[PDB]
């Protein structure tokens, strides 16, 4: 219908691609922590609640982690739009897996299928939406908001469909709804993308030379051998068990930036120095905001009165409110603080969602269930802080797609904390640690 949205007609093939998905992505994600308490509770997975927490956290800061490598992989070695295909084959792999008779013992399978297949996948389908704006477009931001607006929209329905199909019919007929959703995705991916998109991106568009398959393949494998050796150090001296290798990929999460930052210290130097701040504002918001899918999820199944309605329901709010917020602050910047200072005041709300999430504990007690409006309130606050940090972050600044990383690694860590007699005090003070640290960004301002 000549143009989508006023933009290019491959911006719906490419909006589509990433709606579904998104789709099957977030919808196994408002399940998995269910699901694993599920097996936790009959005796199938022999971990404690909080390892499942955990496992959570760890895999989403694995995701994002992924998802530095994937851009170079199809700029360099296969195609951009290979890469988001079979990408696309490994996420739909990866539910399935899910979906079949197994219990913990897929587990690990479809969490390592996702990983590789969403790295492939999600840099590089933005990547081909740029793709569609030849060169210095006003176009541009325009179409990237209607392509964020189908990766919010596959966010906001699949809780609710694959949620329900949950309720319905089994968890495994669940993640087979998520596997589904990947599979439309590709065929619109596969079919839309040969009519529309460029040939160009079949193959890579900076592919290797000569001389620099050796010393990648020297590099790749000496990241390989060392990883492997940790590995076998580890179970010599005792180290061998599931939270042990969950530490071991949240050293692994956080060195990577540290070493690129002290890499960077080592000529207005001080313009890097300055990204300290932002960079660990970054990390402390994407730790709280990534909390949502455990925390917050297991504060809607244990401590809210929701026996009309299925719990993950409650993952369709924070894409919601995105959708909400996003044609808002869109109108409002057009219409200004620093980046630093809005970093900061992210951090706030942010603190300030976690703040609120205190209060039903500390007036009701522990042992009751309370109003669902507060999970509600709790997302509307969070989402208020990505609206500022988001869309200004990455111009402060990819480096970015790592501060998520290092906040779900944070997390695999933190989440071990929350329970029912650990509520208030861990609500409180990480909610309350935030806004503190946001007045010190605050003073920090200044200087940036
Ligand atoms: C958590 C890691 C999962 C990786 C799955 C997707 C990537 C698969 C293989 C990675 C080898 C490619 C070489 C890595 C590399 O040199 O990246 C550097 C490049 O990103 C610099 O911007
Ligand atoms: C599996 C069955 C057939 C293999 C299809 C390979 C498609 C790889 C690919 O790059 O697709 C990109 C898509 O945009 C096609 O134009
Ligand atoms: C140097 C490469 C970094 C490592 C990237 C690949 C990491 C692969 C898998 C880790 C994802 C989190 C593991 C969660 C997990 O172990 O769950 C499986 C367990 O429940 C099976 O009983
Ligand atoms: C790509 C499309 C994926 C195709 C997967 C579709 C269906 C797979 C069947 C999964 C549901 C069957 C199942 O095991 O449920 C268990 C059931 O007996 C519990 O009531
Ligand atoms: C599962 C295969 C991926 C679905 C798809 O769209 O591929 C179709 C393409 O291979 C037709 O030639
Ligand atoms: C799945 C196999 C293990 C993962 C492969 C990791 C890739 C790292 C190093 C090897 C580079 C492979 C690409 C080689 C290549 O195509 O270079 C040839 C060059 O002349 C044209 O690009
Ligand atoms: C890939 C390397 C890290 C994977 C960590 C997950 C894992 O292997 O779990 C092992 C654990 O289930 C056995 O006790
Ligand atoms: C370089 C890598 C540095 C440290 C890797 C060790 C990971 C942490 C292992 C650990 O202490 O887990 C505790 C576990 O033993 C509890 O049973
Ligand atoms: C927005 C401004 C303030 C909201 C603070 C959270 C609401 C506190 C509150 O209403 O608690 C009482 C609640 O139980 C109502 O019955
Ligand atoms: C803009 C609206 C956001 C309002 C949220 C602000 C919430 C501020 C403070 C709530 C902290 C509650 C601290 C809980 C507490 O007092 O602990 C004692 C409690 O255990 C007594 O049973
Ligand atoms: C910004 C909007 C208003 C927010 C006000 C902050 C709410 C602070 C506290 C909520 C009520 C908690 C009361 C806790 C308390 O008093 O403990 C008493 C009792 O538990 C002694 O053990
Ligand atoms: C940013 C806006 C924050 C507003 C969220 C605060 C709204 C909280 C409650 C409103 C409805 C009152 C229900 C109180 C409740 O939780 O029920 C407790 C009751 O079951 C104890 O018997
Ligand atoms: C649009 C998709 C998001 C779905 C979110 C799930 C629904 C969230 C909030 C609706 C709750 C309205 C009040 C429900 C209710 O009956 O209150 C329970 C009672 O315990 C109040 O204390
Ligand atoms: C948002 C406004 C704060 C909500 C609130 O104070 O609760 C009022 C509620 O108890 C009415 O019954
Ligand atoms: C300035 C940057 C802030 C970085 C994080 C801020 C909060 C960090 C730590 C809070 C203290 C909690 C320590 C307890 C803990 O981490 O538990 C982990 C342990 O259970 C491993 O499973
Ligand atoms: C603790 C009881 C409530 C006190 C809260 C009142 C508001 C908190 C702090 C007020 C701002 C402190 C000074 C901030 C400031 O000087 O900013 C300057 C900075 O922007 C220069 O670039």
């Amino acid at each position: 219908g000549k143009t989508f949205f006023g933009q290019p007609l491959g911006l719906s093939t490419l909006f589509m691609t990433e709606m579904w998905e998104r789709f099957s992505y977030y919808g196994m994600r408002a399940i998995l922590l269910y699901y694993m308490w599920f097996l936790i509770s009959t005796g199938d997975l022999h971990i404690t609640r909080a390892t499942a927490a955990s496992i959570m956290a760890i895999y989403a800061s694995m995701v994002y982690l992924s998802g530095t490598i994937g851009g170079f992989v199809a700029d360099r070695i296969i195609g951009a739009r290979p890469a988001v295909f079979w990408g696309g084959v490994l996420i739909m792999l990866g539910h399935i897996v899910l979906a079949l008779p197994f219990g913990a013992s897929a587990l690990f399978g479809s969490i390592i299928l996702i990983i590789i297949g969403t790295g492939f996948l999600k840099p590089n389908v933005s990547t081909l939406v740029g793709t569609l704006y030849d060169e210095h477009d006003r176009r541009r931001d325009a179409g990237f908001s209607i392509f964020v607006f189908g990766i919010n929209l596959g966010a906001f329905i699949a809780p609710l469909i694959v949620g329900a199909a949950q309720e319905a019919a089994g968890y495994h007929v669940a993640f087979s709804l998520a596997a589904i959703g990947m599979f439309i995705g590709l065929l619109v991916y596969y079919f839309g993308g040969k009519k529309t998109l460029d040939p160009h991106y079949l193959r890579p568009t900076d592919p290797l030379a000569p001389e620099e398959v050796k010393p990648l393949l020297v590099k790749v494998s000496l990241a390989v051998a060392g990883f492997i050796a940790i590995i076998v150090v580890m179970n010599l001296v005792g180290w061998n068990s599931l939270p042990a290798y969950i530490n071991l990929l949240t050293i692994v999460a956080i060195a990577i930036p540290v070493f690129y930052f002290a890499w960077m210290i080592s000529t207005e130097h001080l313009r890097v120095v300055s990204y300290i701040p932002l960079f660990i504002a970054a990390v402390l918001f994407w730790a709280i905001e990534e909390q949502g899918s455990v925390v917050l999820a297991t504060f809607a199944a244990e401590r809210v009165d929701s026996s009309w309605f299925p719990v993950s329901w409650f993952q369709s709010l924070n894409p919601l409110f995105i959708m909400l917020y996003t044609p808002f602050f869109a109108w409002l910047w057009t219409a200004q603080p620093s980046s630093p200072t809005k970093f900061a005041v992210g951090l706030m709300f942010a603190g300030l969602s976690f703040l609120l999430m205190a209060i039903p504990g500390a007036l009701y007690g522990t042992s009751g269930k309370v109003s669902p409006l507060w999970l509600v309130g709790s997302w509307a606050l969070v989402i208020l802080g990505e609206m500022l940090i988001s869309p200004v972050g990455l111009s402060v600044t990819s480096m970015w797609f790592l501060s998520s990383s290092v906040g779900s690694a944070l997390n695999a860590q933190l989440v071990t904390l929350y329970n029912a007699k650990s509520e208030v005090a861990y609500f409180s003070y990480f909610g309350l640690g935030s806004v503190v640290l946001g007045i010190v960004l605050v003073f920090l301002s200044k200087r940036i």
